[PDB]
């Protein structure tokens, strides 16, 4: 009936749980780290979800679950969903023809693209919250 239960060290917002990771990681690094924890690198689909992430975001930048796929020819989230909501910094993205294929979130919450082998100090995972029983 009510789904706001999250594992130790994760934070609940709406029906989801979020892990604000800290550590030195390239994008595909953070992708597998989230998978190891039974989550996914975060997908963002509304301004309310973004505003929650901004309140907890590392000041020095974080990987999120968006990257440019060559065959589909667009940015696609790790869970296969398309970009509806977006929060690009003004002028972004600007490195698609330039090999900057992975997306990070600044301390402001705004997104920019980057080289996938860039090292950042933070990354965010999500998973679904579990629910109250009968």
């Amino acid at each position: 009936f009510v789904c706001n239960t999250c594992p130790e060290k994760w934070i609940n917002f709406q029906r989801k749980c979020y892990y604000f990771g800290k550590g030195t990681k390239q994008w595909v690094h953070a992708r597998y780290a989230c998978d190891d924890m039974e989550g996914q690198l975060v997908s963002i689909h509304s301004p309310e979800e973004q505003d929650f992430l901004t309140k907890h975001a590392s000041h020095t930048g974080s990987w999120i679950g968006l990257r440019d796929l060559d065959l589909e020819g667009e940015f696609i989230w790790v869970d296969g969903s398309h970009v509806d909501y977006s929060n690009w910094a003004p002028g972004e993205p600007n490195n698609r023809s330039q090999g900057e294929d992975c997306v990070m979130m600044r301390g402001s919450g705004r997104w920019n693209d980057a080289f996938c082998d860039r090292k950042l100090g933070a990354w965010v995972c999500d998973r679904l919250a579990t629910c109250t029983p009968p």
